[PDB]
């Protein structure tokens, strides 16, 4: 996250850190808890991932430095990538991880609600992006989970900013006209979380953007509402 601030423990309980362990352990991407056995993340996170065997899901993490060799993690049974997925920028940037066990929900591990039936035309004005990504181009993964509030921009506006890409109704964009606050490399797969009637909803999945916090270049997110039928198909 660019232009963000540190979170405090327990603040974003659906946030997970997805680690790879090949060739060595490191944070690969964010994700969100959407069910007891289910994490929603981005398809592009899996590019160099040989199989589910090398992955580890950590919940309840504030600082990456907390994760030690005795820190409990959830194994991944299955990575379900959308059948039409090809590359982040061409859309369908959505994956489910089916975990090897069911999370017992606690204060530090909670689900985030999908966008609700009946809420398709709701205007979300309290959206937040979270993760351990870069604070600049050519940075590193950050220790403390970062947060930044970011306004949604219309698809029309987003297309005018990305005239070399096909922005579709299955994407949603978010950013300030002057930049300064944005998601970045390593925030991939984490939530764009929006609070409506005091209930949080997973509105976006961090996907791609041109640079990070560059002016007039918003973040482009997977528009979760348009995949709710696909999610429910795979999770039932
Ligand atoms: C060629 C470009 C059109 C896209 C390209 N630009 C990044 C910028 C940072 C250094 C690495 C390359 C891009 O995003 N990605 C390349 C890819 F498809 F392999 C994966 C994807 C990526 O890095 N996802 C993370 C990301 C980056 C910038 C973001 C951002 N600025 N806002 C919200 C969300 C943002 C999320």
């Amino acid at each position: 996250i660019v232009g963000g601030t540190a979170s405090v423990r327990g603040e974003w309980p659906w946030q997970v850190t997805l680690h790879t362990t090949s060739p060595t352990q490191r944070h690969l991407c964010g994700g969100s808890i959407i069910g007891n056995q289910w994490i929603l993340t981005a398809a592009h996170c899996f590019y160099g991932v040989e199989s589910p065997k090398i992955l580890r899901v950590y919940s309840g993490i504030l600082n990456q430095s907390e994760i030690k060799e005795d820190t409990s993690f959830f194994g991944v049974q299955e990575i379900i990538i959308h059948d039409q997925y090809k590359m982040a920028e061409s859309g369908y940037d959505i994956a489910l991880l089916k975990l090897e066990t069911t999370v017992n929900y606690t204060d530090s591990q909670r689900p985030i609600s999908l966008p609700s039936k009946g809420d398709r035309n709701v205007i979300y004005t309290d959206c937040w992006v979270t993760g351990w990504g870069y604070r600049k181009l050519r940075d590193k993964i950050q220790n403390t989970l970062q947060k930044a509030k970011i306004p949604l921009v219309t698809n029309e506006e987003c297309q005018k900013r990305y005239r070399g890409h096909k922005i579709t109704h299955k994407m949603i964009c978010a950013g300030y006209r002057e930049g300064g606050k944005d998601a970045c490399k390593g925030d991939s797969g984490g939530p764009l979380s929006c609070k409506h009637n005091e209930v949080w909803h997973l509105v976006g999945i961090t996907s791609w953007g041109e640079g990070c916090a560059q002016r007039e270049r918003p973040g482009v997110y997977t528009n979760v509402v348009e995949y709710v039928d696909w999610i429910l198909e795979k999770t039932q």
